[PDB]
């Protein structure tokens, strides 16, 4: 089985709820005075105050008018007020009958764990919306942290935020060793999460009276959603391969080439860890043999380095660098080497995935010893081939590719593309945030039908949810259209614009440009943190399971599950898709979004976002 969602819809339409409305000649103290007395939930907007029951024993003030009415469906002012009132009523009943506590933006609800000096509480988060005259409540389960020791530049007291008597607990203020334990403890499975949410939510509705729900309101059939299953697209290496892994194991890359590498080796591998010199040569020979088997000619240049004579680019000058550095120095963020590596890689790249550390060398030695191939000449072809064949069937194999792909993207190499064209012809992506959602430097990408990059331009400013300037947006759109025209000798007939976040730009300018060049277009918003979860329920074994490529569709909104994570990492996080323009069918939009996410050419494991809004810097 049964599709589920962390959502629930009441059987009472928003225009059949009777409310008391008071108008005053915005006002904030009036609500507080009326809420302290008579102990009732309220809401306000501007000078208007809305409540569910008639207020009695007023502290003061004389409203211009008092009414017992319904609301106006078409009034944007009377809908946000009712949403606020419903959310406040839910918080009221949760805080009274369920003993929850309003902290920050969520409600602490119970106790789960304590690690060292940190208590971990589970907090529920509620969202109320009015869509097609129906009230829908969505909810999320998160975790909040609190230090246990009391004081004998930021301070906090429960919900009271005296930020500048115990201190606050945040990921920024965590100790280096506490982060790993906290992240491990926060991890929850699909069944644990989707049962802990449902238990508390269905306890909430037992003590609620203003709205009524079905006995089983969490099924997607009770929410107006429609289920869809999407097939996995094929990829192209030199023919049609069903899976990326199969192509990487027994295929030739889409584009080859030659690479000159300035290998960066740290001396600490010898002074402290006692690693033999020939081991580095053996590892490099293995990598070169694999690359030559893939059709890429890795050519070696070593560069034993320390902190002297850095002078910005130390010895590399924006060339491809193979990194050898100890994990103990990698963990230390204060080290200049880690900062330089981050600057060379960028925000999108993860530092620890493409860097060879002593742990990788130790695993290579363990494999070599355990298979009786610890002594082989690097220059011997048969020995290297046997080592490759041994490593092909191990779990270490992935790691090797995580390095090779790492030096393939940065060297202007395209490993694979899509084997079939999408429904649209060109994709323009505007990425102004990290993968989790936190803001970062902006980037505009242009992608063809089968996923090959066309153009890429930086975007400055846009620090926090700001509309892009009209002049800059027009210049960028014209530049990308001209780039496509130059490369393809034509003009696109359909362009999809993927936006990271909410669309705040001037749609009239886009319409004018598209009509000037006679190009049809669509605008789609992708939300990376929908704060929702989706799963299937099996009653025979009574568990919840997430299946990759699953679509829930309602109106012009959709939820997409595009990953299949293991039970060890956690639970799959969905993607929200919203269509603004109505030019193309929305199912085709969802399918294109799903297909563009199979272009994780930077890493061996599948990514969550489409490549339009998740792409490396050049």
């Amino acid at each position: 089985m049964e599709a589920y969602i962390t959502e629930m819809v009441s059987r009472e339409r928003a225009n059949e709820l009777e409310v008391y409305v008071y108008v005053f000649p915005g006002v904030y103290h009036i609500m507080r005075a009326w809420q302290r007395a008579n102990d009732l939930p309220l809401a306000y907007n501007q000078h208007t105050i809305m409540a569910f029951s008639p207020v009695r024993h007023m502290c003061g003030y004389t409203p211009m008018e008092t009414q017992k009415r319904h609301i106006n469906i078409d009034s944007p002012f009377e809908r946000a007020l009712l949403e606020r009132l419903i959310k406040n009523s839910l918080i009221f009943t949760a805080e009274r009958h369920l003993h929850a506590k309003r902290v920050g933006h969520a409600l602490r609800l119970n106790q789960v764990q304590q690690i060292r000096q940190v208590i971990i509480y589970e907090a529920i988060e509620l969202y109320v919306n009015i869509i097609e005259n129906r009230i829908s409540i969505g909810f999320h389960l998160t975790h909040q942290f609190e230090y246990v020791y009391t004081l004998q530049v930021v301070h906090s007291n429960g919900r009271q935020h005296y930020t500048y008597l115990k201190p606050l607990c945040t990921f920024e203020t965590m100790q280096p060793q506490d982060v790993l334990n906290v992240s491990k403890c926060i991890k929850l499975s699909a069944s644990k999460r989707m049962k802990c949410t449902y238990r508390w939510i269905q306890q909430l509705r037992a003590q609620y009276r203003h709205l009524t729900f079905a006995p089983n309101p969490f099924t997607i059939a009770q929410n107006g959603y429609k289920l869809d299953q999407l097939s996995t697209p094929k990829v192209h290496f030199h023919r049609d391969y069903a899976t990326v892994v199969s192509g990487m194991k027994t295929g030739k890359l889409y584009k080859g080439g030659n690479i000159k590498i300035s290998v960066l080796f740290d001396e600490d591998f010898y002074l402290k860890h006692h690693i033999t010199k020939k081991d580095i040569y053996q590892f490099i020979a293995v990598l070169q043999k694999i690359a030559i088997a893939q059709g890429v000619n890795m050519t070696i240049s070593f560069h034993h380095f320390t902190e002297e004579v850095e002078a910005l680019q130390p010895i590399f000058a924006q060339t491809t660098v193979l990194a050898f550095i100890t994990s103990t120095h990698l963990s230390n963020k204060k080290t200049r080497s880690y900062q330089l590596l981050k600057q060379y890689f960028g925000g999108k790249w993860d530092i620890a995935s493409q860097v060879i550390t002593e742990k990788t060398i130790e695993a290579f030695q363990k494999i070599l010893h355990k298979h009786g191939l610890k002594n082989f000449y690097p220059n011997d072809e048969q020995h290297c081939l046997r080592v490759i064949d041994v490593l092909k069937n191990e779990s270490f194999y992935y790691t090797v590719m995580n390095i090779l792909l790492g030096v393939y993207v940065k060297s202007g190499i395209q490993p694979w593309i899509l084997a079939n064209t999408t429904h649209s012809d060109c994709f323009i992506g505007i990425d102004v945030s990290h993968e989790n959602g936190n803001s970062a430097a902006g980037m505009m990408n242009v992608i063809g039908s089968q996923g090959h990059l066309i153009q890429q331009a930086p975007l400055n400013g846009i620090l926090a949810g700001e509309k892009i300037d009209d002049t800059l947006l027009a210049n960028l759109l014209k530049q990308m259209i001209k780039a496509y025209h130059t490369q393809f000798q034509r003009f696109p007939k359909h362009i999809t614009i993927h936006r990271d976040g909410f669309w705040r730009e001037h749609t009239a300018l886009v319409e004018k440009i598209m009509s000037h060049y006679e190009i049809t277009y669509d605008i789609v918003e992708i939300i990376k943190k929908p704060n929702r979860r989706m799963a299937f329920f099996n009653s025979v074994d009574n568990t919840f399971s997430t299946r990759q490529g699953t679509v829930y569709q309602r109106g012009n909104e959709a939820f997409l599950c595009a990953t299949n994570p293991q039970q060890k990492v956690g639970m799959a996080q969905p993607i929200k898709i919203h269509q603004v323009t109505k030019t193309l069918p929305f199912s085709h939009i969802i399918e294109d979004v799903y297909n563009l996410s199979f272009l994780h050419i930077h890493a061996m494991n599948k990514m969550r976002l489409p490549a339009t809004i998740h792409y490396a810097d050049l």
